[PDB]
């Protein structure tokens, strides 16, 4: 008996039947060896656990689909007048898994090992080897691009005074949660601490979180998790740590408010999940490794101006490339603030890092800022030239002049076009960020002349915010009028002031995915259509495999518009080895979630609309602008515009194959 003297465990308990399926089955030491929180004796998510178990057995995490086979049911329960406490068994419900023996056979052609090996064991999928399950192998799953790098080799460090880090932020009241006291005399600290350190304003056992406190504008949880083998690993231990006592603080956290948390980043499925949730709720979200870490994996994450919002559309972009570049020492980073300014003046005279030239696609110098840009920085005008919706980073002398394309409204239809201006802001913040540019002086794209006669002034600034509160950049609006720069800095004294929750509810739902409004996952319990994650392989439905393949599809054709051709090609047959063989080189076996919503118009191209179309076998495909394609043309395929776009940024998100750390 695994379970004897642990009374929390039911999250494992209700596990067993799920990896009795795979031929699993743990003792207590194994259960002990694998979780800390199962050692311990401590509350923690069944769902997590089971991606821990699937990679350190098969060496993949859930996306594989290896469990995703609708078994048996594993079912949360909140408390209720039932239940005293949450609990987690095997009751009915729409959430179900078990092994997949079919996943596990196709697998089987790249490792061979699955077909090969015994019941209960450890697969090494490189070497083909089998042991007893460890917890010390298979610390990375391969299957999984990673959003961010992690640290080679761990080295603790002396922390230095939090103090210097507390300083940066510029709130007088903070919240604290710590094991150990914190001296920031020019604040006014409320310390909690767990349970057995004297000299704490509060006690909680903090494996449950803490109840609702006071309300701060500044939260600080400095709660860490023990490094073991991996930085990967210690992100899984972390991962349950990171929701319980971030849902805790915001309860503690006023509107417009500050969350601090310390993180290992988020390298495993399940962080990244809750940190996407928790980033939701807030307007801007960065992170920082400030002297006062005692670790080279420790990373504070924080969390900017609380507003709780709904429908906030976020994506991993900026934090993805600033936690990386960290753990890379290519960055810093610390927590000062980005802001945004106005200036009248010529833009030409500009002393920010960087300046945004509002370009046209053949790079030739115009009027417009683009006047002022040319004269003074003639050389950047060698080759500019960029196509509409994009940017291009070109250098004169000791500056930094970004050509960004704004779309012409008379050549696009409104939707079509706000998408490429969108695009144009979003290329101009890649590039901030990849750059590490600090300040950025950038003009209203498609305000001028490409403006079509309207006034575009809201959008095309709501665009340019939408982008570039995706960077750490500060920047400063150059314009125009007089009345111009009155009508922006209204609009930016209105976003800078968050002074009231947009919604009530403080839970962080980590699972929940945004699907398109026409899709059939309509109603079912994990998604919707107002709401959540933007990407996902929708493992544990039929359209599983459809979400692999244009995740493969892409791994094989980074180039966005090379890619959606090849998908071309596999909605009307030619299947997977086939394209495979078109690709040049070795494959790998990770990829990405592909984005659940690309648009809102009847073409969005999700695995869902893929898989009906190629189980229609169509001979013709309709793709929409949404989904670029090349500039020729492909057979049965017609090109049309995308009706309701949307805004977020369009790229797959950067990141590192986890095979490297393999
Ligand atoms: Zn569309």
């Amino acid at each position: 008996n695994p379970f004897s003297c642990k009374t929390n465990v039911c999250w494992a308990k209700a596990l067993e039947p799920i990896l009795a399926t795979a031929g699993i089955v743990l003792t207590g030491c194994q259960w002990s060896e694998l979780f800390p929180q199962f050692a311990d004796d401590k509350p923690h998510s069944a769902i997590y656990a089971l991606d821990v178990i699937c990679i350190k057995f098969f060496g993949m995490d859930l996306t594989s689909g290896l469990f995703s086979k609708q078994s048996i049911p594993l079912t949360y329960h909140p408390a209720d007048s039932a239940r005293p406490v949450a609990h987690w068994d095997n009751s009915p419900g729409t959430r179900k898994y078990g092994y997949d023996h079919a996943i596990a056979a196709e697998l089987s052609r790249r490792f061979p090992v699955f077909q090969l090996a015994g019941k209960g064991t450890q697969l090494d999928l490189q070497t083909g080897r089998t042991r007893v399950i460890s917890a010390q192998h298979n610390l990375v799953p391969v299957n999984r691009n990673l959003p961010h790098a992690l640290v080679p080799e761990y080295k603790e460090k002396q922390p230095g005074p939090v103090k210097k880090f507390l300083n940066q932020f510029k709130h007088h009241s903070v919240l604290v949660v710590s094991e150990e006291k914190i001296e920031a005399p020019r604040k006014r600290i409320e310390w909690i601490a767990p349970i057995g350190i004297a000299g704490a304003d509060k006690n909680y056992n903090l494996a449950f979180g803490f109840p609702p406190q006071a309300r701060y504008d500044l939260v600080f949880i400095n709660i860490g998790t023990k490094y073991r083998n991996h930085h990967f690993q210690q992100c899984e231990d972390h991962a349950a740590t990171l929701k319980t006592l971030s849902r805790s603080a915001l309860n503690c956290l006023n509107p417009g408010g500050t969350l601090v948390v310390k993180s290992y980043g988020y390298a495993d499925r399940n962080s990244e999940d809750v940190v996407t949730a928790l980033a939701r709720k807030f307007v801007r979200v960065s992170a920082a490794r400030p002297d006062c870490v005692s670790s080279n994996t420790e990373m504070y994450l924080i969390f900017r101006q609380l507003d709780n919002s709904r429908t906030r559309q976020f994506t991993p972009h900026h934090l993805n490339c600033v936690i990386s570049s960290v753990y890379e020492g290519t960055r810093d980073g610390v927590g000062a603030a980005p802001s945004y300014r106005t200036k009248r003046e010529n833009i030409a005279d500009c002393q920010e890092e960087a300046v945004v030239n509002a370009a046209n696609p053949l790079g030739r110098p115009g009027e417009g800022v683009c006047r002022a840009i040319y004269k003074r920085w003639p050389t950047s005008f060698t080759d500019s030239a960029t196509e509409t919706g994009t940017a291009r980073m070109t250098v004169c002398l000791g500056k930094k002049v970004i050509h960004a394309v704004g779309p012409d409204f008379r050549k696009h239809p409104e939707a079509e076009a706000l998408k490429l201006l969108q695009n144009a802001y979003h290329a101009v913040a890649d590039l901030v960020n990849e750059h590490n540019i600090k300040s950025v002086a950038i003009p209203l794209l498609s305000t001028g002349i490409y403006a079509a006669g309207k006034d575009r002034l809201e959008v095309s600034l709501n665009c340019l915010t939408t982008a570039l509160d995706r960077t750490d950049a500060d920047v400063t609006i150059y314009c125009l009028d007089k009345k111009w720069k009155e009508r922006i800095d209204a609009a930016l004294q209105l976003k800078e002031s968050v002074t009231e929750l947009k919604d009530e509810d403080m839970e962080i739902d980590d699972e929940l995915v945004w699907i398109h409004p026409d899709s059939c996952l309509k109603g079912r319990k994990g998604f919707s259509t107002t709401k959540g994650k933007l990407y996902s392989y929708f493992e544990g439905t039929k359209f599983h495999q459809a979400a692999k393949d244009m995740a493969e599809i892409k791994v094989l054709f980074p180039n966005d518009q090379e890619s959606n051709e090849q998908l071309c090609a596999y909605i009307l047959g030619e299947t997977m080895e086939a394209i495979r063989e078109k690709c040049p080189v070795d494959h790998n076996p990770s990829s990405s979630p592909p984005k659940t919503l690309p648009c809102l118009c009847m073409y969005a191209m999700t695995p869902e609309r893929v898989h009906r179309l190629r189980s229609n076998n169509v001979k013709e495909v309709t793709v929409c602008s949404s989904t670029p394609l090349p500039k020729h043309k492909i057979k049965n395929v017609q090109k049309v515009q995308c009706t309701k776009v949307v805004l977020f940024n369009p790229h797959t998100p950067a990141f590192v194959p986890a095979r490297k750390y393999i």
